[PDB]
């Protein structure tokens, strides 16, 4: 079938990449980096993110799989030692994760695998948080972070967000160093929104914001509204053994007694 | 239909109750506190909790409704002044029902039998004097070894209660999940915990297993009873749901906004 | 000089105790009534009991702690060093290090009771919601509603205070730290959220709103005080004295406990 | 004496209103050797007045007027400008000395350090002893008076300015098995030095109050409580905690 492999750029990833293509050189597999059905990422989560955005137009036609050449990742969950076992077994069941739809208004749309953040471009960050066409709070601080379920283990976790299992179709809004005084009273707690819930970020003073989607920071000028909602689109993973989400959370933050 | 009303106990709630009973007494409504189809709580959220636990065996045949005689509650969403419009719409049967998820707490001893509990807000587990030390096993796999005050597993609707004060996230009740939060974790080299709140979906089981002490203080919606010789405490989203009678639209986030931001 | 030793209670501590006492058998006399050197064997909780056992002779006592289990913040010396400990103290070749303490004063409806804390002093309700007014230096600061409040010593910041999200303070700083316990921080009961660090001569007064019965704990000594009118917190003028031999930095001790 | 302005018309007019008063009591406007510096505007305006005279802090008593809201440095309302000139005890606050590797900086609020286009990974060395390996957004070392600013938003504690210390807070620490951090804010006394050492990237974005500068080839960033103190001119009694109350509690 049709496949392609991306690389982090270093020698370890390039070497493992070519060796797998050679491995694919022992089965009925065709290399296509234009119309693939299987995209293989080699490196880290950041590499996996780049592979996701490289083919965010064919997510319905692509099953992703990740190998971490460095530390254990949440998307790159396969070890380099299992590269032989991978080409054999793929030549399987599919697992789908939710995505975050980001809409900007001046309309531009973005898909997030991890999260979408909004900060100021040269002053204090002051916006109104509107939930389902109804005003909720006025935020002032560094910024706001709307995270995907799979992305809760990333920037979200560092910002004090909760960890949600990816089978839950939702989004999580977390504060970034919010000034919580008498003028700008915010909820403080992270907020988890279900499907069809729209979180609208509307400017108060400055209308130019620094918006990043999976760390794709672009400075949007003359912004009228930033809308957040659970995308109807989903990323598909190729599953072979059972590597539970909580196990990956455990091995990353608690301990990994066999490595 | 068959209905009943519970009261907070003060004059305002008792007075409103009798007036509503008289109101239903002008339609095809029968007062039945044994097999009701509509349970109306008058007072606060704590009052609503008592009404829920009073009828936890008939949740599938009961639509709850709450009236707050004091401050706005998350379960008590009706003002006393709308009791008249309430009786009219309940007698006509002009309402749709909305369901919230619940938390099943299972305790296991050295088999004496086995006890199960349902929570609307949350279920907490603490020590009976000394330090609280348990192993957190997620779906038959060890996750962490906890040492501290205790742990708190919350329902989606219960996230606005104890969960929020403990640093938990707020989840919309339409989401079928449960949320585990730490209660003063020591989080050191020996007892390393995740720190972050954990949100578990359906069919996920959180098993708490004792390390030294086997006596735990278990609370379900603030009903703390001392269980001795505990072998296992299991948490999972119950298949049972509490049903609410909806008339107008009072959004959860609006209820959160009005409660914590400003009103 | 005169010394005495306390034990955690288990065999490891009791055996290590007798072996050390046997070591002193130097010009050292065992006196548990008027001791000059107090040796704690077990854990920090054991050290706390030894501290409160002789809180009336703190000016004439240099404390030292041995952890038979994991490393503690007061019991910071390992059991393998029990021989070296007895030797160095018998010559009297050691300097003294002092840590600040927390004075807790309760006022009723009767007299007034005072307590000394090495770690912290906490106040919770004795049934139901905990609602008090936090008054700083005779001036109202906030109205708290939740589980309780915790006023911590500098050395005690590494204890309960840290689990509650409090900051860690170096014990050389003469101060106290107030932390919240599950505040319902809403529109009616708006709290500061942040931990508050108070200097000397600053008085934090906790005054009841409705319920007047509170659970007051001093270094985990919980007693039910009835008819409470006021709970006062301030840095005590008294200090706990440690026997220093080598250099075991506070931050190094924090590192070994939480980082490693 | 001398007077600084926020830049807007409100401050300039108010400045002129006070300056006319001083020509009747025996004080001459000197922006080279002032003994009393008057700030008109906000806390941010006060910061500029502080940084304008970091070489004469030992010979200057500061005073702030807020044309807007109650500030933590600007505690006088414009209506009390008249009472000021008549009276015009000293109160000293601790400061944060920041050393880059040699550049030295004084901070009134805080000093933060982040990366210049990637992950922020440094070794936190406390008194020549390794404490932790940090990975995240950055770190924030705050002065006692600055704890009510950026420090508070980062979850730091609020400490009374009479306490001579500094407070380190984390900025989005990943805190995993590899990069285990303390999580808790750390309050350091005098003579304690927190040394931040690079692991891979050596380019960092360092900010002092509000002077964000991109340092390349950084070998070490040292933090310690400065021996210098900022002196305030106090007339009435405005307790720090009431000021905290008025701002965040309401
Ligand atoms: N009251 N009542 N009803 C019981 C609910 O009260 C909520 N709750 C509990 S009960 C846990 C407990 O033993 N708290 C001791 C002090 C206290 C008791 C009751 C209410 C309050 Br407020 C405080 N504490 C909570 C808290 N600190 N913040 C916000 N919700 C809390 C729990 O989630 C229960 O569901
Ligand atoms: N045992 N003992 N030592 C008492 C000390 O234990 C420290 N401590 C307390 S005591 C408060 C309490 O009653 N907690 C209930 C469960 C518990 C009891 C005792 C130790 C522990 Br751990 C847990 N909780 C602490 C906590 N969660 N984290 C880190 N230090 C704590 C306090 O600072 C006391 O000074
Ligand atoms: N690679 N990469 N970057 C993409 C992911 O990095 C995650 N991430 C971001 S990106 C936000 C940012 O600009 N951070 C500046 C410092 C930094 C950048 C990238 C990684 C790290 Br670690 C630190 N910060 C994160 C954080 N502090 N903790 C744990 N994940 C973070 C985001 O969720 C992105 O998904
Ligand atoms: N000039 N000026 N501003 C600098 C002051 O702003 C205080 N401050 C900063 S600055 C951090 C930052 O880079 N924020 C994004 C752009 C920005 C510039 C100036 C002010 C603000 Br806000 C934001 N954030 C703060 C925060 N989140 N909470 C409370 N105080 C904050 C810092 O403590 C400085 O003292």
């Amino acid at each position: 079938m049709k496949y392609m492999i991306t690389s982090k750029g270093d020698e370890k990833s390039d070497l493992l990449r070519l060796n797998m293509i050679a491995g694919f050189g022992e089965y009925d597999m065709e290399y296509d980096d234009v119309e693939p059905e299987i995209v293989i990422s080699i490196g880290g989560d950041g590499t996996f993110l780049s592979a996701f955005h490289q083919y965010e137009e064919r997510l319905d036609e692509i099953a992703f799989i990740g190998i971490h050449t460095g530390h254990l990742g949440f998307y790159a969950d396969w070890r380099p030692a299992e590269a032989d076992k991978l080409v054999k077994l793929l030549a399987y069941q599919k697992v789908s994760y939710p995505l975050l739809k980001t809409t900007v208004k001046y309309e531009a749309t973005y898909l997030a695998l991890n999260e979408s953040t909004v900060k100021s471009s040269g002053g204090p960050f002051v916006v109104d948080v509107v939930i389902n066409d109804i005003h909720f709070e006025r935020f002032r601080g560094d910024g706001l972070c709307m995270s995907t379920p799979s992305g809760t283990t990333a920037y979200n976790k560092s910002l004090g967000g909760a960890l949600m299992h990816p089978s839950i179709e939702a989004m999580q809004l977390t504060e970034m160093a919010s000034i919580n005084n008498r003028v700008y009273r915010t909820i403080g707690s992270p907020l988890v929104f279900p499907k069809h819930h729209v979180v609208s970020l509307q400017p108060v003073n400055d209308k130019d914001f620094q918006i990043s989607v999976d760390h794709l920071s672009i400075l949007h000028r003359d912004v009228q509204e930033i809308r957040y909602e659970v995308s109807a689109k989903k990323i598909h993973f190729a599953r072979f053994r059972s590597f539970p989400f909580w196990r990956r959370v455990h091995d990353s933050f608690i301990e990994d007694l066999e490595h």
